[PDB]
This record gives structure tokens, C-alpha cells and sequence, in this order.
DNA sequence: GTCGG
DNA sequence: GCTGATGCGC
DNA sequence: CCGACGGCGCATCAGC
């Protein structure tokens, strides 16, 4: 891109305070960095340039210093020469593994894929399908193959009854051109937040076998891998979540599900700040005691902009 | 690690 | 066996 | 200077 260079080197070092830190607020301080920096307009020529924005501070300012000053760091060479940070790192690639497990079984020798292969037995269900497509959890999704993704989807689902209203969010109703996952919104008007749709779902898009694998079935939210049929060769296979929202809460669930995870966080802070309290089903008052109050009523992803002052943009504006 | 309080 | 911590992930 | 830093769903397993 523009400062990639930049942003790369914030970007790893934010996975290595996650990962092998385990210091998930740092992790949160390089990606706004990352996230600043990659929305600014000029090409950052010095740190202290780097400096006037929210959230490049001091230490940053130092790092890109030298980055632009060596082109490269060795805060992060160091880290590529340490086995055990180096081996915790990768590990955390399969899903499933996070930094505790990936520290485990680190200290336990295992430490590459093949190690995993040995110990499969020591992998929980979610592991064992992160191991099994590694490789293919990891290619991007290109949007021609999500447009088909989705005309399956929306169809199956159609086909399970026609009151269900399925939602691709995510990257894709941002308007990438490439996605990591297919993530689905479902809807029905017999769940609101008065009121087991989404097994149904599940279910109908398994006998079809375009859902291949589970990770994880609950009352609202299902985590799985999918697949295109294939003829020709065999497309890789995708990631897919669905996600269970009440009816009247629509518009909530999806300006979440819509992201980015950053936009969100920005949205949801700037809003406490606005006395309101944003979470992916409603967008309640803050009281002045220190108790949330009723759900305010939305009816568009507009409302809940329109409701803490923030003038609107577009999904293809929220990648953050 | 950063920035408002 | 049950369940609260904890982990992983959206 | 210090400390808060968005909000929530499901699965696992240590410790009774
Ligand atoms: N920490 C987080 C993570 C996610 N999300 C919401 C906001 C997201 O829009 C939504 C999907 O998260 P996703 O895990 O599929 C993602 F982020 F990767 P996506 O944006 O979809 O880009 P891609 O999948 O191509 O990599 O969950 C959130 O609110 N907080
Ligand atoms: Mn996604
Ligand atoms: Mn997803
Ligand atoms: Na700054
Ligand atoms: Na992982």
C-alpha cells in the first residue's frame, strides 16, 4: 500500500505482544497505530510525523525512526531468532491454538506441524480441524467465489422457509475484493427479543454438503468450514460463521457483524463518550447512576448513527 | 503502548 | 459427574 | 504521571 511498510512491522509486532506476550492491550495500542497510520493521507517521511497522530506515541515514533532510518527493526529480527517466541508464534496460526495452548506445547517440544501430526491426540475437536486445513484456512476468499458462497446460502436457506432473511456481512459487505471467511446474519420473524432456527439452517446446508465441519453449535451462533462444489479441481476450504440475531435487533447485529473489529471498537468508545452503550444487539442510554437503560428503538444502521452524532458512512467506509 | 484526566 | 475459570474466537 | 483501553458465544477441563 501507501506506508505498508509501516504497518507490517506494527502489525507483527502486535501479534508477537498478543501471542507471545500474552499483552492483549498492546496487541490493541500497535493495531490502532497500524489503524491510524494506514488511513493517513501523506507518505510519513520521519517518526515525528508519525508522532502527531492519535495513537503513534512515543515508542512507536522511535521504532519507525529507525524502520525508515535501517528498514528493517531489531526488536523484530531478535524475535524471528528466538525458537520459543518464533514457535509460538506459528502455532497460534492454526485455529483453534492461542497463546496459552501454543505456550504449552511449546514447553512440551511441540512445536511445528508435523509435532502436531505426532499429537493429534493431544488436540481438542477445533484444533484437530485447524490442523486438518491449515493450509486453506489461510488463502483469501476471492469475492467472485463469496457472490456464489452467498447465492447458495441465501437459496438453501430460502429452502428451509422463506420468512428467513440471510445477511453476508463482514468483509463482504464492506466490499472487499477478497475475503478470510464467509460470515452470515440470519433473521426470522418468529425470533425477536421477546421470544431453534439456526440448526435448521445448519442442518439443511450439511445435506447439501456444502457445510463440511464443526466448531462450534449453539441457540445463536455456529462456527464452521464450507465448501463449493467442485467438478475440474476442488476449491479450498473456507471458514464460515453464522450468527442468530432477534428480528427487532437487525440493524444492531449487523452494523457489528459489518465491522471492521476497529470501526467497532472507534464506534463503541465514541459513544460512551455520547452517554450510550453499543453492543451487537442494541444501543442502550447511559444513566447518570451507572446503569445502561432500555434498548432504544432502531430501525435503520443509520439510527444508531444518527442516535450518538456521527455522520454516516458507508459499509465500504468502515475498514478500519 | 498510548492518551485523557 | 458437575461447573467456574479460562481459553479461543466473532 | 497512571490506568482504562467494545462486548459477547461456545467448548473445555481442573478441581472438587
Ligand atoms: N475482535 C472482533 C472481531 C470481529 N468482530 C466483528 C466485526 C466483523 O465485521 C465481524 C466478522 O469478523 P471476522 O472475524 O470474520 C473479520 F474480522 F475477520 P472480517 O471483518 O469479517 O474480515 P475478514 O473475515 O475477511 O478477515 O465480527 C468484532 O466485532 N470484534
Ligand atoms: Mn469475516
Ligand atoms: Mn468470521
Ligand atoms: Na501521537
Ligand atoms: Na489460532
Amino acid at each position: 500500500t501507501l506506508n505498508g511498510g509501516i504497518t507490517d512491522m506494527l502489525t507483527e509486532l502486535a501479534n508477537f505482544e498478543k501471542n507471545v506476550s500474552q499483552a492483549i492491550h498492546k496487541y490493541n495500542a500497535y493495531r490502532k497505530a497500524a489503524s491510524v497510520i494506514a488511513k493517513y493521507p501523506h507518505k510519513i517521511k520521519s517518526g515525528a510525523e508519525a508522532k502527531k497522530l492519535p495513537g503513534v506515541g512515543t515508542k512507536i515514533a522511535e521504532k519507525i525512526d529507525e524502520f525508515l532510518a535501517t528498514g528493517k527493526l531489531r526488536k523484530l529480527e531478535k524475535i524471528r531468532q528466538d525458537d520459543t517466541s518464533s514457535s509460538i508464534n506459528f502455532l497460534t496460526r492454526v485455529s483453534g491454538i492461542g497463546p496459552s495452548a501454543a505456550r504449552k506445547f511449546v514447553d512440551e517440544g511441540i512445536k511445528t506441524l508435523e509435532d502436531l501430526r505426532k499429537n493429534e491426540d493431544k488436540l481438542n475437536h477445533h484444533q484437530r480441524i485447524g490442523l486438518k486445513y491449515f493450509g486453506d484456512f489461510e488463502k483469501r476468499i476471492p469475492r467472485e467465489e463469496m457472490l456464489q458462497m452467498q447465492d447458495i446460502v441465501l437459496n438453501e436457506v430460502k429452502k428451509v422457509d422463506s420468512e428467513y432473511i440471510a445477511t453476508v456481512c463482514g468483509s463482504f459487505r464492506r466490499g472487499a475484493e477478497s475475503s478470510g471467511d464467509m460470515d452470515v446474519l440470519l433473521t426470522h420473524p418468529s425470533f425477536t427479543s421477546e421470544s431453534k432456527l439456526l440448526h435448521q439452517v445448519v442442518e439443511q446446508l450439511q445435506k447439501v454438503h456444502f457445510i463440511t465441519d464443526t466448531l462450534s453449535k449453539g441457540e445463536t451462533k455456529f462456527m464452521g468450514v464450507c465448501q463449493l462444489p467442485s467438478k475440474e479441481k476442488e476449491y479450498p476450504h473456507r471458514r464460515i460463521d453464522i450468527r442468530l440475531i432477534p428480528k427487532d435487533q437487525y440493524y444492531c447485529g449487523v452494523l457489528y457483524f459489518t465491522g471492521s473489529d476497529i470501526f467497532n471498537k472507534n464506534m463503541k468508545a465514541h459513544a460512551l463518550e455520547k452517554g450510550f452503550t453499543i453492543n451487537e444487539y442494541t444501543i442502550r442510554p447511559l444513566g447518570v447512576t451507572g446503569v445502561a437503560g432500555e434498548p432504544l428503538p432502531v430501525d435503520s444502521e443509520k439510527d444508531i448513527f444518527d442516535y450518538i452524532q456521527w455522520k454516516y458512512r458507508e459499509p465500504k467506509d468502515r475498514s478500519e
